C-alpha cells in the first residue's frame, strides 16, 4: 500500500525527477515550488515507505467556463500536472490522488469546475479522467513541442 499527503518543499526533487522520467512535459524548478505554495491544499504526492512515488500539481485560476457558455468568469482548478511511477501503477494511485485534488480544488479554493489537457494518443490517461467524469471540450492541435493534438477535458464540481 500506499499513503497519500499533501506536498512540501521537500518532496520537490523527487517530483520533478518522478516528471522528468515519466512525461516530455519538464517544468522548472520554481514552477513546481510557486504552486506548491499557492495551491499547496490541492497539491498532493503519493508515499511508499519514505519515497514519493507519485503527484499531482494543481492550479486554481478565473476563467471563462468550460461547462457553460457565460460571458462572465467563474473559478476553475487546473490540473497542470500528474503522474505517477511505472512500479506503483494500477493501484488506485492516480485516482486517489485526483479526488483528493478535486476535493480541495471544491472545498479550499471554491472553484466550480476542473479542467486539463491530455495528448490525444494518452489512452490511459484519458480512461482515468473519464472514470472520474470529465468529458472531451476542445481538440487543441499541435498542442504538444512535439507536435501532438490534445484533448481539453472537464468536469462539473
Ligand atoms: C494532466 C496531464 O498532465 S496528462 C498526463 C498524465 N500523466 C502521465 O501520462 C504520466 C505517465 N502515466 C502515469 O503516470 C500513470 O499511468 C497514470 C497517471 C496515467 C495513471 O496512474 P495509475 O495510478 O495507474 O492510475 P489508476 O491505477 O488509479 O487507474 C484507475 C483507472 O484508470 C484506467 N487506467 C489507468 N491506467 C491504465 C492503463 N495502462 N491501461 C488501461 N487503463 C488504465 C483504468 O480504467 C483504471 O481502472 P482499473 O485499474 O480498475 O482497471
Ligand atoms: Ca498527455
Amino acid at each position: 500500500d500506499f499513503t497519500l499527503r499533501n506536498a512540501r518543499m521537500d518532496d520537490i526533487d523527487q517530483i520533478i525527477k518522478i516528471n522528468r522520467l515519466t512525461l516530455p512535459e519538464n517544468y522548472p524548478y520554481y514552477f513546481f515550488v510557486e504552486h506548491l505554495k499557492e495551491y499547496g491544499l490541492a497539491f498532493f504526492v503519493a508515499i511508499v515507505d519514505n519515497s514519493v512515488v507519485g503527484y499531482i500539481m494543481p492550479r486554481i485560476e478565473w476563467g471563462f467556463s468550460n461547462i457553460k457558455q457565460l460571458p462572465s468568469l467563474v473559478r476553475k482548478g487546473e490540473v497542470v500536472s500528474i503522474a505517477v511511477l511505472e512500479e506503483y501503477r494500477r493501484k488506485g494511485i492516480a485516482t486517489t490522488l485526483l479526488e483528493a485534488s478535486m476535493k480541495s480544488m471544491k472545498n479550499d479554493y471554491n472553484a466550480e469546475e476542473i479542467y486539463l489537457h491530455v495528448r490525444v494518443s494518452n489512452y490511459p490517461a484519458i480512461a482515468l479522467y473519464e472514470k472520474l467524469n470529465f468529458k472531451k471540450v476542445k481538440v487543441l492541435k499541435g498542442y504538444y513541442a512535439d507536435g501532438e493534438d490534445a484533448y481539453l477535458m472537464a468536469r462539473p464540481l
